[PDB]
């Protein structure tokens, strides 16, 4: 099945591949800002209302770009991104991944880095990093007390960052397999959940008190079920993280809430490289894409034979993410950014 939308598409400059897209959603403020990562640094979109009469979907204007030097593989908004009228200026914090396999805190004014924490050498990753996140931890006092970045790599080991009021405090743990995706909890920083190739899934308060097994909960695709049997993302869903969504190359998926099974499996009709990609607004709904031939299928976890088919391009999808909205999709393709709305759920 199909469904009814609109989509602009926005052609990037002819020398600009993109890896990567995401919303500022972390950041209420900044919520219209979308960043593409590409082979040159961050070129950051402002979502609006259009101009022309009779259009109440959304159109993008292009701000400006952080110049990096090179490819800009994994991004992720910090809660601590503002905005200031009075010459405007941008205030982000991104973390970020390069293909220098460095794991950054870049600190920004508009386009200029003013400051910028670098992550590598033996202190790093010994190998690819496969996705990062960062969030921001307020003690008793109610003030910023830490930036967290957590990222996860091919060397099999999970990187915990923090920036404090003391100074950077670094940890590693190991996995037993790739780390391939990692998320905070939402509502609780204190808490991540890391997808490990193999389909091992790991909780993990980091905040407790290094050792072989320092993982609250284990949960596992491999006996339930590069690309195989397992995995390609798992992510928290809901507002608290009641849930967790775990998602396999395959398009084979599976939920749990907050016997020992999960509460509800399933396969979407493609196999999903990127993953999934869960609504952020309705816990049952999450985009999984047929990323080579440029589908995007919309599955709802507690409806089966809902084969809703909302996207088909006709060419290859490098990447997508809901706005905070969950009516609008920004896609990336190898040339260009789409931003398209679905129009059942508006809003």
């Amino acid at each position: 099945g199909s469904m009814t939308l609109s989509s602009n598409q926005y052609q990037l400059p002819l020398n600009v591949r993109p890896y990567t897209t995401t919303w500022c959603s972390q950041s209420p403020s900044c919520s219209n800002l979308l960043a593409i990562g590409h082979d040159t640094g961050i070129t950051i979109y402002c979502a609006s209302e259009e101009q022309t009469p009779g259009s109440t979907g959304l159109t993008l204007q292009e701000l400006f770009t952080i110049q990096t030097g090179l490819p800009t593989l994994h991004l992720s908004f910090s809660s601590s991104c503002s905005y200031s009228e009075n010459s405007p200026v941008y205030s982000l914090f991104l973390a970020c991944v390069c293909q220098d396999n460095t794991v950054r805190l870049i600190i920004t004014k508009n386009e200029t880095i003013i400051t910028q924490h670098v992550l590598g050498g033996k202190s790093g990753h010994h190998n690819f990093v496969n996705d990062i996140d960062i969030a921001d931890v307020y003690s008793a006092d109610n003030r910023l007390a830490e930036q967290v970045i957590a990222s996860v790599g091919d060397d099999c080991t999970l990187i915990i960052w923090r920036l404090t009021d003391e100074g950077p405090i670094l940890a590693g743990y190991p996995l037993s397999s790739p780390g391939i995706s990692v998320q905070f909890r939402p509502s609780n920083p204190n808490q991540l959940i890391v997808g490990e190739r193999n389909g091992n899934i790991r909780i993990f308060d980091w905040t407790l008190n290094l050792v072989k097994n320092p993982w609250l909960l284990t949960l596992n695709t491999l006996p339930l079920v590069g690309i195989a049997s397992s995995l390609a993302n798992v992510r928290w869903i809901g507002s608290d993280g009641s849930g967790i969504l775990a998602m396999c190359k395959s398009g084979a998926w599976l939920r749990w809430n907050l016997n020992l099974l999960p509460n509800v499996q399933g396969i979407s009709l493609f196999p999903s490289l990127l993953g999934a990609c869960p609504h952020p607004r309705y816990m049952d709904y999450f985009a999984t894409a047929h990323s080579q031939h440029g589908l995007i299928q919309l599955i709802n976890t507690y409806e089966k034979d809902s084969n809703s088919i909302p996207i088909q391009l006709g060419m290859p999808i490098v990447d997508f993410c809901w706005h905070q909205d969950g009516s609008h999709l920004a896609i990336a393709t190898e040339g260009s950014v789409l931003l398209t709305r679905l129009m059942g759920f508006t809003r």
